[PDB]
């Protein structure tokens, strides 16, 4: 039934996906939207939606409100994520004017003011904050890791940075003279951040077990917390915050979760929004405007308190009937943590049936009552999935997320393992697979090669294969997460590399790779294949052409995804 | 839609095919039949067949008239072709005794007489002629190179031998005592064999451009002509002899053929048969029986002359109309020579159109009006199809068939590159695209890399890549038949291996293999991927799990045929 499973596949990807930007011209929503099959940047105003962009991109920076154009991020690298910034006057939409002062890069976040493009990027040898206005460009500061803008008022730049143990600072610099300020919680790490009108930074900070907002004033580095007029925010005991933003009238915006579902304040009130997860939130004709998704609803564009969908993809009656339902259960593991998993039953699978051990990706990243096109279509071809949130996850507190540095294929592993064990003991599983993209294809390799025996058989895409090969190909941004997910270990970086542990693989596996992939690069994945054959193991591979890690067309969706369900409906007939 | 296209392929695939092997115990078909998803052996004896095998096999050994067993022969190996041999009792279907004084090894052919089973392998240091009966195994000859049991008549046993050059010699043993003689024609190759009632070895003989019988004296290697009554098969002065053989009765069928179609003659008389090739001729319950296909015909076993079947895989009309049209075509080559090339125009395509010049394997194989599942799913697809019998084919002559030796990535290229020419300006091809598998599959990374430019881009399945590495990992077998195609020279082992030349590579290419490929092994293949990785071309890739060389399952033949086909439509899009 091969044929019919290409049908689901196909049109699982193709449902329009939205993601809500900004409001830039003459009050327009700007959207990114998976559309047409590809991700092009979109005006919304009545009906009608404009297309911006000409040939496929990847996403767009972040516009101050009104701003006159829109600054399209895309790969022109044919997927190494080499980036290249093209500027669209919202008033002659497909007119695309690349901005040749920035040199291909990784680019890893940007705000455009109307009259400064700031950005952070990767090279070689470096992370830095740059800013491009009618001056030309300039770097205003190199960075200690991966860092991210979050907003700029007047000269005042802040945003997030991952400079070291797993932990996220609040950095500021300034836009006219450069520079960078960093602050460190004791407590925690910052999660989202805006600069208040009077020139302090709000912040979301992630405790042990907990998140609350916080007050940072960039002059002298003093934080407070920050009490806000409603208490449905305090009330709601939030776990992480996803976005916070002030409104062009003055009042804060905060979209904060727990238990992979969130919830939308303004001013510390509560405010009716369709249950999953939301984005970012706007002021738009005077209302609310958020994104939206759920397992069962493809991202969205809604109005709150309404929840009437402005832009939404249609999914069909057949396919939305292959997920047969989802629940949030609490796996114990190997040291008695209770790992948070997430649930997707098939509609189209016996219980006991098929279940796959969908492991996410990251590591900083959860699984959540958001939609998970992996997922669905497993569901869609007949197996149930399992979704647990291994240790490193976000979404469950900074002592969960940070136990994962240096320990990298060790407790987190336990804790899919149990995932595993608990989908069989509850009586959800006839039968066990595991797949995983990323860090998530990592998983796969060390379950199979640690674990023999648990999984009837493993899917690995864009795996991480070999920890000290892998530093060696890495961008600076790359070189610094590896260091910090080890632990700066030698000792770990080749224990913890699935490709010295070959010999003891006995289930099939199939490898999935797209052969550009910057991030976890394709040499390594090569080298595991030869060990594989030298060792007459079984295994399946199929190498994507200019392709990366980030998937923007349907055809590279298809051709990453398709082989996995083939092979797991192949084992499922043994 | 792609999923349209799975279920074509699937469906093409899927169709039965037959073989006939034999007639055995009383009076009963023994036909090989891909069917029910596999390769299996069956006796047909009327109606309903009955399976003789339980899981898959590759063949059986041809039994004598009568005998009450079956030896079915199964690679043991995962795809890699060591073989064993499992002997079926003809009263009790189904179970299987294994033959375990036979360790695995390549079986390359065999007879069963019922009482001593003689069969040539090949292992790592040999390629033997063996017999087994009640005192054992016993090696009766080594042999010179591949060599392939035809025929034994009491104590003579008798076979065809690639013992140098490309040429085919006849050779001789004897069961009791063993022993090797070989006979060598001057004027061309020996083709098929079989042992006169007056123990002489009727064989035919292909030469330059011409073929004939010759009776061999095994006693003095004496040859001449040898006259039959009727004059029809000489008068039809065919270029190449398929089979030939004694009937119970005495006469001699042969099967023999001219530009891609074959014609049956029984004594020297023409016996009507369905327009296409044939296989072996069997006499059952004294009437004519053979196999039949052609271009629109896969593989089935009819009755003679009426041509009614006995034992059909029905091509549904739908996929039948896909075929718009056939012709043989004589495409003028490099130095003049006239490269008979067989063409498909697809019904689902316009002209000019989409073209795939679709390279035969071998290179001792020939494209005539013969099933082709892979050119017809092409067809299915919306591609027309080419199919030339570049210098080294069969069918043509023994000059044509010599003309590759010594020459591989030479003249053979230049034959598959002005058919390449032809399908432009004839009018057919509005863009071309190169596909192969094994000899073909070396065409492809021949032609990418030597005429880069021509296609559009290639499909190199299980291909040679690298003479020099894939000759140190072959059986004794493979290493003799590369020594004879490369003629013992190292300089063209390197010179016209594609590996070396990866640089010159412009168009996208997708790779497909087997893991457990023996004959074309994937471990250059690995290496090729690292080279096209390391200078940044475009390639695609898919190894498949557990098969080898030879596939025979569905399954397999999916995951092998299934990835081209998308890669094709495809690139057909851009
Ligand atoms: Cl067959």
């Amino acid at each position: 039934e091969f044929s019919r499973i290409v049908r689901d596949v196909e049109r699982l990807i193709a449902v329009e996906k939205y993601s809500l930007q900004g409001v830039v011209d003459g009050d327009k929503l700007l959207v990114v939207g998976f559309s047409e099959g590809s991700v092009n940047a979109y005006l919304y105003d009545g009906g009608e939606t404009v297309k911006l962009n000409r040939e496929p991109i990847n996403s767009v920076l972040d516009p101050h409100y009104g701003v006159g154009r829109v600054i399209l991020v895309r790969d022109v690298s044919k997927g190494a994520e080499q980036h290249a910034l093209f500027k669209v006057n919202t008033s002659r939409p497909g007119e695309e004017q690349r901005l040749e002062a920035v040199k291909p890069m990784r680019i890893l976040s940007g705000v455009d003011t109307g009259e400064a493009v700031v950005f952070t990027g990767a090279t070689e040898d470096r992370v830095a904050l740059y800013a491009l206005d009618g001056g030309g460009l300039r770097e205003l500061a190199r960075l200690p890791g991966f860092g991210f803008v979050s907003d700029i008022r007047g000269d005042l730049i802040a945003g997030l940075g991952f400079f070291g143990g797993g932990r996220v600072s609040l950095f500021t610099s300034n836009l006219s003279s450069g520079g960078l300020r960093v602050f460190d919680s004791g407590e925690g790490s910052f999660s989202s951040a805006s600069i208040s009108p009077g020139m302090k930074v709000t912040a979301g900070l992630e405790t042990a077990r907990e998140a609350r907002l916080v007050t940072v004033d960039p002059r002298d580095g003093s934080v407070e917390d920050l009490e806000l007029p409603s208490k449905d925010f305090s009330s709601y005991r939030p776990t992480a915050i996803t976005w916070l933003g002030y409104l062009p009238d003055g009042r804060l915006a905060v979209v904060a979760r727990r238990e992979g579902r969130s919830a939308v304040f303004i001013d510390g009130e509560r405010v009716e929004a369709p249950q999953g997860n939301h984005g970012r939130v706007v002021l738009w004709r005077g209302k609310l405007v958020t994104s939206h998704t759920s397992l069962s609803t493809p991202p969205r564009i809604v109005s709150l308190p309404s929840g009437e969908p402005l832009l939404e993809g249609g999914l069909p009656e057949d396919l939305r009937r292959s997920i047969a339902g989802s629940r949030l259960v609490w796996v114990e593991s190997f040291d008695g943590s209770r790992v948070p998993t997430y649930v997707l039953e098939s509609g189209r699978a016996p219980t006991p049936g098929p279940t796959v051990v969908l492991v996410h990706g990251g590591p900083f990243a959860e699984d959540s009552d958001s939609w998970d096109t992996f997922a669905a279509s497993l569901a869609a071809a007949g197996f149930h999935v399992v979704m647990p949130n291994y240790r490193g996850s976000t979404g469950y507190g900074e002592e969960w997320r940070l136990k994962i540095i240096g320990d990298p294929c060790g407790g987190e592993l336990e804790d899919v393992s149990a995932a595993a064990r608990w989908a069989r003991e509850s009586g959800l599983a006839s039968e066990l697979y595991i797949m995983g993209y990323s860090y998530g294809g990592y998983m796969t390799l060390c379950a199979l090669t640690m674990k023999p025996g648990l999984f009837k058989a493993g899917v690995a895409g864009a795996s991480v294969v070999d920890w000290e090969e892998m530093y060696e190909l890495s961008d600076a941004a790359f070189r610094n997460f590896i260091e910090q997910l080890t632990g700066g270990s030698r000792e770990i970086m080749r224990s913890r590399s699935p490709i010295n542990h070959v010999d003891r693989i006995k289930e099939p596996l199939a490898l999935i790779h797209p052969q550009n992939d910057s991030r976890t690069p394709l040499k390594p994945l090569l080298r595991l294949m030869g060990e594989l054959l030298a060792r007459g193991k079984t295994f399946e591979a199929h190498i994507i052409p200019d392709a990366g890690h980030a998937i923007n067309t349907m055809e590279d969706a298809v051709k990453i995804l398709l082989p996995a369900v083939f092979f797991l409906a192949t084992q499922r007939e043994r």
